[PDB]
């Protein structure tokens, strides 16, 4: 297809009043008869009506109950009661067979074929395991039948399912359940009839046929209602969905409480599907998992995995009114409703969780993943202005900085401000398709606030850069002079940067209070120009807290000596700034020794001894008392090396790893005796945040023992293997044994595997450890456990777990090019079943520039050899063709 732009959108030609869906349902071919009932819209002449259809074996079209034959050449000659298809497979019916009048309607019935066995693509109607299962957003509908694929066309549903008794029990769609009985003509089958009583469009169909147990919890929401809950999954699973369960207790209060959002159907179902492109799906009143975000169990699911299934649960809910109630016009307004609904789990995981700790873990997340996005050739603004592939658009600057996007909002206005706003974005466009200006004028209009500036972070793409230019305490005059500048760097198709409306929290903590002085001790400054000077109350000389809470997606320039930087760790109130603080001085030690490396490529590399203000302050974190334990190994665990390496130009994984290892070994040896004594009062399974803090901080501790990578160091975390009372400390040690070679890490890995017993989420991990691995022959591992008997490239976890695990080893950019090349080997064998899953690991080779020559080579070549594959996938082409935008021709 050809470049589609946000300007061009235009309302339907025809409207869509009804779908009646009849599906007889086999694996290897299943029968979908589909009626829809449509019109043309007011005040249009009559034209052509055009319906997306795509891999779709059509047998038969009926308009009005009269029979179209397929236009040829021999029907030329006179048939005028003809349907053609054009060059792309969409359905056409010329407009001399349809009314004239614009309100009439007509029927248009068809009956198709698809194959869910063969749908490996994972989109449409296809086989998980034992279950039929669908997937639709974004254009995956037209894979199922004919439809006007657009988000901005609702209808109201009815589904009839048809399927063998013995091998689907359950069915399950949109809706209420109408009608159950034998199919009459052939024994051995029953069906089921679903009708959705409000509207919805096509990517928020569902349907669900198989072998499924359930639990269930009723609910009853705010005006008294009761809403059956019910966790769906395959026998051998249905007994790890509790946890879900809970969660989707949790989220439906907790949007009651903090939104006034309520649930208007009687039933909310969730079933979980073992082969998932995406992590879940909010489909409506039947919401589809993957298995990785869902099944929780005590001796297979980590703390964090455990967080996460809370985290997506209550994000796959809160899409209900974010995306459902209130949906989007069109694709280009993806992050109107995934920008708002993450920063909606990400309020609630703060509120069920720790916020300081959540907060860190999205901002450590957004600098990493999401800043490499938005300096890279795929950087696209958060609402886009082009697109080819629209699956290439569910990205991290569309969900996690279009989250930041929101809380800026939030910054702005108040918590009451934004509420306001909520309510009237509600009110307005209950039960519509809207844009991200329909948003922002809600929340404008109910505050009466401009917000016309404000626009820019949806326009314009890349990270901005605040640089404090000047900082100094005016005793005369008791005030603080803070001068801030801004400045965004070019992106693709945009070199301009107009100056964004940045809001910064900033605070003052007084050399002599040791405390704030500011009165709120927060102030939020409106940073609108190209520079801009600010005048602070402060009574007593200072030391500045810049960017408290993360208030704005921005780099931060600010040039501190260590001693404020210690004052900062030491009194600072904000917990996010209080371990920024931290994470600065890390960083800058991480970051100065891995560009030491960088420039003797290891060749004769002597670091200066760790400065007492970094090691005394570890050490003061490390025995402090009293303090929350996750934010004592958030702030003691070094940096996250793609943050860093994001800092870095060129980027060297190979330095940015030694100089990392070095800090971890000079710690280890100059705390030991601490670091032992802390670890042994952590030990001695409960889900309590307590509990989950304790672990956090022994297994960030026991990397801290272990750095060596000796005798002693295998042992230590062998017996810190086998002693684990559940799979967050196990798999913390095996991690940990893998990157030291010898006996006990292949003991661990040999007994790790029978410990699964199967289980596939345990398996992941195994192939996922192995891939990020820091061991010689590394690659060669990798390579090999493609011939695994138990890996497979039809299953989107598994293949992830091995072969998108290994993209993040720093070994993957070894200069001999072996990675680049299994990377690229993988991507062409995937495009040809699965294109959204080699586009997205393709996404590995965007920073090719960032990089050394000699990496820059290899990676060109990867690149090229994928964008020159015959049949490659409308989405790969797209991200090689982003990459090599900037690249050399021929
Ligand atoms: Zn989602
Ligand atoms: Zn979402």
């Amino acid at each position: 297809p050809v470049e589609k732009h946000r300007l061009d959108y235009k309302p339907t030609d025809f409207l869509i009043d009804f779908v009646d869906l009849d599906f007889d349902l086999y694996d290897d071919r299943t029968k979908v008869t589909s009626t829809l009932t449509m019109h043309r819209r007011e005040q249009t002449p009559p034209t052509d009506l055009v319906l997306d259809g795509e891999d779709l074996e059509l047998e038969s079209v009926e308009l009005d109950g009269n029979a179209l034959s397929m236009h040829s050449t021999e029907t030329q000659k006179g048939d005028k009661r003809v349907y053609s298809l054009d060059v792309d497979g969409r359905l056409v019916i010329a407009a001399d067979l349809l009314p004239q009048e614009a309100e009439k309607k007509f029927k248009v019935k068809t009956v198709v074929y698809v194959r869910p066995k063969e749908n490996l693509q994972l989109m449409g109607l296809y086989k998980s395991g034992a279950l039929l299962v669908t997937q639709c957003e974004a254009e995956g509908f037209r894979r199922i039948t004919y439809f006007l694929d657009r988000p901005d066309v609702m209808s109201l549903f009815k589904v009839r399912l048809a399927a063998d008794e013995k091998a689907c029990p359950v069915l399950l769609s949109n809706g209420n359940m109408v009608e159950s009985g034998k199919v009459e003509g052939e024994k051995g089958r029953h069906f089921a009839v679903f009708e959705d009583p409000f509207q919805k469009p096509c990517y928020l169909f569902a349907l669900v046929a198989g072998d499924l147990k359930s639990i269930s919890q009723s609910f009853t929401t705010m005006s008294g209602r009761n809403v059956k809950v019910s966790i769906f999954s395959e026998p051998e699973d249905s007994s790890k969905l509790t946890w879900a369960l809970e969660s989707v207790l949790k989220s439906m209060k907790w949007d009651e409480e903090r939104f006034g959002r309520e649930y208007d159907l009687d039933v909310f179902n969730v079933v979980c599907a073992k082969d998932f492109n995406m992590g879940a799906m909010e489909n409506k009143g039947l919401n589809i998992f993957n298995a990785a975000l869902l099944l929780a169990d005590p001796s297979t699911t980590t703390d964090a995995e455990y967080q996460r299934i809370l985290n997506v649960v209550g994000h796959e809910y809160f899409h209900q009114w974010t995306g459902n109630r209130v949906t989007c016009r069109d694709w280009f307004q993806l992050t109107l409703k995934e920008g708002l609904t993450v920063f909606r789990d990400q309020l609630f995981t703060a509120d069920m969780c720790s916020a300081a700790v959540k907060r860190i873990e999205d901002v450590v997340f957004l600098r990493s993943r999401q800043f490499a996005e938005d300096s890279g050739p795929m950087a696209h603004p958060i609402r886009p202005e082009t697109y080819i592939a629209m699956d290439n658009f569910y990205t991290a600057t569309v969900y996690d900085k279009g989250a930041e996007v929101i809380r800026m909002y939030h910054t702005l206005l108040g918590e009451a401000g934004f509420r306001k706003g909520m309510d009237l974005y509600f009110k307005r466009h209950d039960g519509k398709a809207v844009t991200c200006d329909d948003f922002r004028a809600a929340m404008a209009d109910a505050n009466g606030r401009d917000l016309g500036q404000f626009e820019r972070w949806y326009l314009q793409a890349g990270t901005p850069e605040v640089t404090v230019s000047e900082a100094v305490f005016q005793p005369d005059r008791k005030k603080f002079k803070l001068t801030l500048k801004q400045r965004t760097p070019p992106t693709p198709g945009q070199v301009e940067k107009h100056p964004f409306h940045i809001p910064i929290k900033v605070g003052l903590i007084g050399k002599t209070s040791k405390k704030d002085i500011l009165s709120p001790p927060t102030k939020v400054l409106e940073l609108t120009e190209a520079e801009q000077t600010f005048e602070l109350d402060a009574a007593e000389d200072c030391v500045l807290s810049f960017l408290r809470d993360f208030s704005a997606p921005v780099k931060v320039k600010h040039e501190q000596t260590d001693e404020d930087i210690a004052f900062l760790m030491a009194h600072d109130s904000d917990d996010f700034a209080k371990w920024q603080a931290a994470h600065t001085l890390a960083s800058g030690l991480l970051k100065h020794r891995a560009e030491q490396w960088r420039e003797k490529q290891g060749e004769d590399v002597e670091f200066a001894r760790l400065p007492k203000i970094y090691v005394e302050a570890f050490k003061q974190t490390l025995l402090e008392q009293g303090r929350d334990r996750s934010i004592q190994a958030y702030t003691l665990r070094l940096p996250d090396r793609d943050g860093v390496a994001q800092e870095m130009e060129p980027i060297d994984p190979l330095a940015l790893k030694e100089a990392t290892e070095s800090v971890r070994r000079e710690v280890g040896q100059l705390l030991k005796s601490d670091l032992l004594k802390v670890y042994a009062s952590l030990s001695a399974e409960s889900r309590d945040q307590s509990e989950v803090s304790r672990r956090r901080l022994r297994n960030v501790i026991l990397y801290f023992l272990t750095g060596e990578r000796d005798k002693e160091a295998a042992a230590l975390a062998m017996n810190h293997f086998k002693s684990a009372k559940g799979m967050t400390e196990k798999y913390a040690a095996l991690s940990i044994l893998c990157d030291i070679e010898g006996p006990e890490r292949t003991a661990a890995l040999e007994q790790f595997y029978r410990d699964a017993k199967g289980d596939p989420l345990v398996l992941d991990k195994w192939f996922a450890v192995q891939a990020l691995s820091d061991v010689r022959q590394v690659t060669e591992t990798v390579k090999e456990l493609q011939k695994h008997a138990d890996f497979t490239a039809k299953n989107p976890n598994r293949l992830r777990a091995l072969i998108f695990s290994f993209t993040r080893n720093p070994q993957f950019h070894n200069k001999d090019g072996a990675g680049y090349a299994l990377l690229a080997d993988s991507v062409l064998a995937v495009d040809r079943f699965n294109p959204q899953i080699a586009a997205r690991g393709a996404g590995a080779f965007l920073q090719w520039k960032k990089y050394d020559e000699t990496r820059q080579r290899e990676m060109l070549k990867q690149l090229r050899r994928i964008a020159n594959a015959p049949g490659l996938s409308v989405d790969t082409l797209e991200i090689v063709q982003k990459a090599l935008a900037g690249a050399p021709e021929e």
